[PDB]
């Protein structure tokens, strides 16, 4: 009846300005207030932050405003013992240590159809890109930058979308880092390097030069961020996995606890 926790990021990271702390159980969580109380957060310099449940089993902390670029921060999830609710019990401890590095802020402006990279306020890139067809834009708002692949095939049945339906694909792409869990990442697009700074002709994924993707790919970390403004479609949800900040600050102070 035992229910064990796992902490990101992993320690002695170094991650960007955007990166949430994260607490996973591999069981539905009965009692949130008993989770959060069973966790320790430590920063320094000191921020506040509060506690955001994605779903029944993560929850996710972080500041009103981006990471102050060096900050130190402990987190130690001492659930051992703790009953979670209806009889579940945590297993043990777990702990973690990182540190935030640079600010990076790499804005998406469909405007200009140009990604520019900032770091610590210095454009250091600007390259054109391609995002989300007018029938599948891809949303405006703040990404939190996850995980990076040298290659891999991007396949629309990996989100339950068949290959050949409407909005299916399937393809081999190089130099990819994912900004969404829904399926957006920034990668190679060697086909549509003409229609870059000029035309929309993705699923949602922000296509850049082959020279650009192993840019991102070697020089943006996770935590990083990544801006999408002056798109035709919504915003980014809450609650996708990548989108903590798109939640309004009173409402994830607020916390969902009793939810």
């Amino acid at each position: 009846h035992l229910t064990m926790p796992y902490v990101m990021p992993g320690d002695g990271e170094v991650v960007g300005v955007g990166e949430p702390v994260a607490i996973r159980f591999d069981e539905n969580i009965a009692d949130r207030g008993a989770a959060e109380k069973a966790i320790k957060i430590t920063t320094n310099p000191p921020v506040e932050g509060a506690f955001y449940w994605l779903n029944n089993r993560e929850v996710r902390w972080r500041p009103e405003h981006f990471w102050k670029p060096g900050t130190a921060v402990d987190v130690a999830v001492n659930t051992y013992g703790v009953d979670l609710g209806e009889g579940m019990f945590g297993e043990d401890n777990v702990q973690t240590h990182f540190t935030i590095g640079d600010e990076v802020i790499a804005t998406a402006d469909d405007n200009t159809k140009i990604l520019t990279v900032r770091v610590n306020g210095e454009v250091v890139k600007s390259m054109p890109t391609s995002m989300g067809k007018d029938s599948t834009p891809t949303a405006n708002g703040i990404y939190i930058v996850g995980s990076r692949y040298k290659h891999i095939i991007m396949d629309s049945s990996t989100y339950g979308v068949p290959v050949n339906s409407p909005n299916g694909y399937r393809t081999d792409v190089d130099w990819a880092t994912q900004i969404s869990y829904s399926g957006v990442f920034v990668h190679s697009a060697p086909w549509s390097v003409g229609a870059q700074g000029h035309t929309n002709t993705s699923h949602g994924c922000l296509n850049v030069s082959p020279s650009n993707a192993q840019w991102f790919y070697d020089h943006v970390k996770r935590g990083d961020i990544v801006e999408v403004v002056n798109t035709v479609g919504g915003t980014l949800p809450g609650i996708d996995g990548l989108g903590d900040w798109n939640i309004p600050w009173d409402q994830w102070r607020a916390g969902n606890a009793k939810a």
